[PDB]
């Protein structure tokens, strides 16, 4: 299969399953380089960011575990449709980005922290990211572009 994509068996249910070890994407069907990627991402930070503070909270005092369960309920409401991507990037993202709907604009590799770059650049555009880590929390990616 295409770059970081594993088979693998629904712990629920018995049917296999594809996830993604770059990007943490998961979905049931199978799955289906450029110079330039366009992403949207929603940050959660934590505790243990990088830089504890954002727009919407002066300081960060959130576990990571608990960043992680936030990044998961909006991953659950993006997925079943509930809220999409752009509402719950403006809202609840920690990044200023937020005010763009999450859009970061285009980027190519040497720009980003590592574990975003690759996961930018791994998914299709279109496509969403699971929950990626990185120094400045937990982010949900959307590559637009
Ligand atoms: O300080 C931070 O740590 C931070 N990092 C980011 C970010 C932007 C693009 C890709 C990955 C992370 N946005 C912010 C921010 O507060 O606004």
């Amino acid at each position: 299969l295409p770059p970081g994509w594993e088979k693998a068996m629904s712990r629920s249910s018995g049917r296999v399953y594809y996830f993604n070890h770059i990007t943490n994407a998961s979905q049931w069907e199978r799955p289906s380089e450029p110079a330039r990627v366009r992403c949207s991402h929603l940050l959660v930070k934590h505790s243990q960011s990088r830089r504890p503070s954002s727009w919407r909270q002066e300081k960060i005092t959130r576990t990571k575990e608990e960043a992680l369960e936030l990044i998961n309920g909006y991953i659950q409401k993006i997925k079943s449709g509930e809220e999409d991507f752009e509402s719950l990037a403006s809202q609840f993202s920690d990044c200023s980005s937020a005010k763009a709907r999450g859009d970061l604009g285009a980027f190519s590799r040497g720009q980003m922290q590592k574990p975003f770059e690759d996961a930018s650049f791994a998914l299709r555009t279109g496509e969403m990211s699971g929950p990626v880590f990185t120094d400045s929390g937990i982010h949900i990616i959307l590559r637009t572009e």
